């Protein structure tokens, strides 16, 4: 049954990276509403992130509402990882799409956004002085969408192995066990605030949402709603 | 043990530091009650245990090796971020000997359908005891345990300090005690048998779950925040994530 558990290290790593999603530009021509691109962009994000996780290894090997449950609970954790990604040799920038970067004070234009704004910037910058690999970067994302929202024995055997090849990642790149088992933690405490974040981006988007301004998108409003 | 340069969590082996932390854990507490619940009166029973929880978590914080080596506005900014995952974290390990049941107290243990006494909560209460459930199944033992609220304590907040030299010290140093956490919790794995390969397994699974108790304290939270209008001491906790 289980197919995902005998996968080589370098071809868990291969199959992650080549599953990435296309890269996504603001079709904006600047000058108005900045809550209308980044809205826009998670809204483009969602469509292959769906199509993304079809590629995540144990993601297909289960039920289609256990993988709308995982997806519904970690779809912002998955868009603010990659956004961090994105940002790392950017400091001080986040760039949502190669065209839009906004920094802090171009990025406040926006009420209630500029604690989470510097939230992403610390953990944009957190991965800068760790040198994230990409490598690493696509293990911990579908760490994230396989743990979000378990709480279920396969999902744990996939990421037992995504430790593994971490690991492996890890020892290859030359670093004693105890660097090793050190950088494991650094990375997931990590994944502890990049979830302090989602909850907040959710809460952030949801009293926004019961407003005119600016049309949410039905996959986003759908998404949303998912949490309550 | 003097300076963030000289920390004593960096002087202490692996076996102090679990000595150190299993030491510095809070007493017991029960609850001043007594045993027919009411919505209003479960309500004041848990925001009363809280509170008189929060008190002694002040001074348990004190304890851990090398949070009293952070400013004293830096140690209390650590402690609002996380109070609330302190608190759950050590109700779910009061609870894995009590299945389907929280031991809030060991005179106030509550199943499932009490917890649908207290409106909006029961979204909470399962979460909670999935959680405690998920514990149970890897026998988590006590000297992990009181090494994942030490984690829990130094990291929830750390990232959320002037831009100055001085608050990046205070940044390294909350890392370099928290990696000697992380290889205190390798050093129990290692001992129990576990191979190297597990000891790198299990220790992500137990950090795996930090963000799921992050998850709870963020909707315990809000709810909370809904559910007022609760101590000047809670509701300082509670404003402090606005
Ligand atoms: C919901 C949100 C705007 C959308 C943001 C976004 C968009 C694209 C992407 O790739 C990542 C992210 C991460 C943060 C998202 C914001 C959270 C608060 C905003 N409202
Ligand atoms: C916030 C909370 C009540 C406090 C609970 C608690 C108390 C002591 C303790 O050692 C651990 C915990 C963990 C769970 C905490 C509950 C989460 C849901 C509750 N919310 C709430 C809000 C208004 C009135 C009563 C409870």
């Amino acid at each position: 049954n289980s197919l995902a558990l005998s996968l080589t290290a370098d071809q868990m790593v291969s199959a992650l990276l080549d599953a990435e999603p296309p890269i996504l530009y603001s079709e904006y021509d600047p000058t108005a509403s900045m809550m209308g691109l980044l809205t826009n962009l998670a809204d483009r994000e969602l469509v292959h992130m769906i199509n993304w996780a079809k590629r995540v290894p144990g993601f297909v090997d289960l039920t289609l509402h256990d993988q709308v449950h995982l997806l519904e609970c970690a779809w912002l954790e998955i868009l603010m990882i990659g956004l961090v990604w994105r940002s790392m040799e950017h400091p001080g920038k986040l760039l949502f799409a190669p065209n839009l970067l906004l920094d802090r004070n171009q990025g406040k234009c926006v009420e209630g956004m500029v604690e989470i704004f510097d939230m992403l910037l610390a953990t944009s910058s957190r991965f800068r002085m760790m040198n994230l690999q990409g490598e690493e970067f696509v293990c911990l994302k579908s760490i994230i969408l396989l743990n979000s929202g378990v709480y279920k024995d396969h999902i744990h055997r996939v990421l037992d192995k995504i430790t593994d090849t971490l690991i492996h990642l890890m020892a290859k790149a030359g670093l004693t066990l105890q660097q090793q088992h050190q950088r494991l933690a650094q990375l997931l405490l990590i994944l502890s605030h990049i979830r302090h974040m989602s909850n907040k981006g959710m809460e952030h988007l949801y009293s926004m949402k019961c407003k005119n301004v600016v049309p949410l998108s039905d996959l986003l409003l759908e998404m949303l709603d998912a949490h309550r």
